[PDB]
């Protein structure tokens, strides 16, 4: 570790530590900066000699760590958690934490050459015969075609091709990241990543939650089961049976939107999905990121900065350089840097990616003067929720109105429901998806989902929880788990899970401070100067007091809760019940065994 980079001396005591945390920072910038930018080189431009320095960067990072963390140890081991200053007591905690710096060298290098690896995999990984890349060939496929056969050859060929060669990687991995962070205390990975939430019934907390939003999911399920039917016949949907996994629109059939309109209930109605009419006036990336930058600056928040224009990458490379295309926002941790990497389309549900990524830019803006160490969200699930909110009221008809993309204004029950199916195939949809896979992951950390069990548990939780089964046979030479981008790029999932509970919950308050009085799902906050000082509010903290706090600051209660959720929904939840009752319909797929037969001449 280079001389400038080293700790030197301090007193045991707080105002040691507030000189330490000081001089840490100082140093801590320049680390991260190296690290990110390596890692933006990489996942930019993927090659042999750019995933070799993005090694070497990673190396210098732990070295860093093991340095300062030993000296925060050393000196503060027995007295920081008794610190008066609370932001000093989460500095020094951070610090303290070595993660996979704990690792001796040599297992440094095997575990940085595992995330180097597995993330290649996934990212580089095609299905053949002229070879088509997940993104965007599969998920155009996945989003609109409506052939059985096509489907399932791509869904088939992409969990084969990304899952099978990472599953020994995987298991490594496990491994070493259980080894470094027994070493700080935890019991394994898993507990480590539960420990954002500083709640001890947080798996409690989690479970009470699904418990109210299941009702909702099942009744989904089971109208969007029907339409299915009715298009793919009794062959190959069971209407008391889970759904084939490849016929949701989405490789992970983790949001429904893409099947819109084969489910909309008065299709009379103004045509809610208006990617005909983005590609009909010509919309790019550029538009796409500009009109999400209007909708912030409206709100007095800040905009873009000219370093996110200049070093942005907003459309996937024309020049065939492999990227890694999964959307990303990137806080360089130098106070100027910041950016997108998004392959983008022209779409309305990559509009929604869009504000997305651009919440988590803005957060990263609004923090930036924090010490590094603080500049994150209050927990997780926040970061996840910024853009999110923000999309929520952009899919409104009325705004969509207000910014050309839908010429048809109305304001009656069916419209209604429309609306609220659209939104309810994106976010209530989503529900058991976020819930599950990090109940996979804890279970694979914890050592109860051992390499023999991988699939196995997998499916399990997939059918237990969504309601899906896969539309080819599986086992446990296949790792499904590592078909998905977050597994790979160990990026913990609980988060969204949160963050779909806790977006209701901003919008909820954000709509009252903005003085609106009428539905809850039709609320825009659009030029709401003062739902954006509520909103700065917690975007300037970052990490620097207790999540439970910044909520209550905000929404006024203390915990995640559902009820603003199932308030905005209330129309459909209600309609959908009726809908099922009607139908006769099966709540749930009690022959849990089913699975669709291959089509006659497959592949
Ligand atoms: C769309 O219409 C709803 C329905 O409410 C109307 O209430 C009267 C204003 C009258 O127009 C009736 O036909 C409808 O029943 C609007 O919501 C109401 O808004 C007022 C004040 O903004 C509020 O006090 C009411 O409680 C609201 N209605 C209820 C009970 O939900 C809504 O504002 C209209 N939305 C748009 C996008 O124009
Ligand atoms: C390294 C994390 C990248 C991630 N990228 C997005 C595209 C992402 O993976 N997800 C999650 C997903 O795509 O699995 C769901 C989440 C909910 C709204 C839109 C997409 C969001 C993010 O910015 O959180
Ligand atoms: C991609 O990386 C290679 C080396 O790995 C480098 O020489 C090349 O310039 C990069 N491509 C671009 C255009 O960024
Ligand atoms: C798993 O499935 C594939 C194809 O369906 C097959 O080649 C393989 O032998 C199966 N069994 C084992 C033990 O991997
Ligand atoms: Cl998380
Ligand atoms: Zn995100």
């Amino acid at each position: 570790l280079d001389p400038g980079l080293q700790p030197g001396q301090f007193s045991a005591d707080e105002a040691g530590a507030q000189l330490f945390a000081q001089s840490y920072q100082s140093s801590a910038e320049q680390v991260l900066f190296q690290s990110v930018a390596a890692s933006w080189a990489h996942d930019t431009n993927i090659t042999a000699e750019n995933a070799r320095r993005q090694e070497e960067a990673a190396l210098l990072s732990q070295e860093f760590a093991e340095a300062w963390g030993q000296k925060a140890k050393e000196l503060y081991e027995p007295i920081w958690q008794q610190f008066t200053d609370p932001q000093l007591r989460r500095i020094i905690g951070a610090v303290r934490t070595l993660g996979s710096a704990n690792l001796p060298l040599a297992k440094r290098q095997q575990y940085n050459a595992l995330l180097s690896q597995m993330s290649r995999i996934y990212s580089t990984a095609k299905v053949c015969l002229t070879c088509w890349s997940l993104d965007p060939d599969l998920t155009n496929i996945l989003a609109s075609s409506r052939s059985y056969a096509m489907l399932l050859f791509a869904w088939e060929g992409w969990h084969n091709a990304a899952g099978i060669p990472l599953k020994p990687l995987y298991e490594d991995f496990t491994a070493l990241s259980n080894e470094a962070y027994k070493q700080d205390g935890f019991t394994d990975t898993g507990a480590y990543w539960r420990s954002w939430y500083n709640s001890p019934t947080f798996e409690d907390d989690l479970e009470h939650l699904y418990q109210q939003l299941e009702p909702l999911y099942l009744n989904l399920h089971a109208f969007v089961r029907r339409a299915l039917h009715r298009r793919y016949g009794d062959r190959y949907i069971n209407l008391r049976g889970p759904i084939p996994a490849h016929l949701l629109g989405d490789m992970w059939a983790q949001s429904w939107e893409n099947i819109y309109d084969m489910v909309v209930p008065f299709p009379d109605k103004p045509n809610l999905d208006v990617t005909s009419t983005m590609l009909q006036q010509g919309w790019q990336a550029t538009h796409m990121f500009r009109v999400a930058e209007e909708f912030f600056t409206s709100l007095e928040l800040s905009p873009m900065p000219p370093e996110f224009w200049e070093g942005s990458m907003l459309e996937k490379p024309a020049d065939g350089r492999e990227v890694v295309c999964h959307a990303s926002a990137w806080d360089f941790y130098n106070r100027a840097d910041f950016r997108i990497k998004q392959c983008t389309r022209v779409t309305m549900d990559q509009l929604s990616t869009v504000h997305h990524e651009m919440g988590h830019i803005q957060y990263y803006l609004q923090y930036k003067d924090l010490p590094v160490s603080l500049r994150r969200g209050a927990n997780p699930g926040f970061h996840e929720a910024i853009g999110d909110v923000l999309a929520l009221s952009v899919s409104t008809p009325e705004h969509l109105h207000k910014i050309g993309l839908l010429d048809r204004v109305t304001n009656d029950t069916e419209s209604d429901i429309n609306y609220l199916l659209k939104m309810a195939l994106e976010k209530i949809a989503f529900l058991p998806f976020g819930y599950l896979v990090d109940q996979w992951r804890w279970g694979v950390f914890s050592g109860r989902t051992p390499p023999s069990r991988y699939n196995f548990d997998w499916w399990y939780l997939r059918t237990k929880y969504q309601g899906i089964c896969p539309p080819v046979t599986r086992n446990e030479t296949h790792f499904d788990a590592g078909a998905k981008f977050h597994v790979p790029n160990v990026t913990p999932y609980i988060r969204y899970f949160v963050s779909f509970v806790l977006q209701f919950q901003f919008h909820e308050a954000l709509c009252k401070e903005a003085g609106y009085e009428g539905p809850l799902h039709q609320c825009d906050i659009y030029r709401s100067t003062k739902a954006g000082a509520k909103l700065r509010k917690v975007l300037r903290a970052g990490s620097s007091r207790p999540w439970q706090e910044v909520l209550k600051d905000m929404v006024g209660l203390d915990a995640l809760d559902a009820q603003p959720l199932l308030k905005y929904f209330q129309l459909v939840t209600q309609w959908l019940q009726e809908q099922n009752q009607q139908n006769g319909e099966v709540l749930g797929w009690p022959e849990y065994q089913w699975h669709p037969p291959l089509p006659d001449n497959y592949p």
